[PDB]
């Protein structure tokens, strides 16, 4: 559940590699690439 590559669109989560910025966060990922997606901590 929240905290994936598909369900982190679900959460509207972004799509950053490496890390993302800002004060938000998530832990997810984008597609098959290990992205990291931020969601609303």
């Amino acid at each position: 559940g929240i905290g994936d590559p598909v369900t982190c669109l679900k959460s509207g989560a972004i799509c950053h590699p490496v890390f993302c910025p800002r004060r938000y966060k998530q832990i997810g990922t984008c597609g098959l690439p290990g992205t990291k997606c931020c969601k609303k901590p």
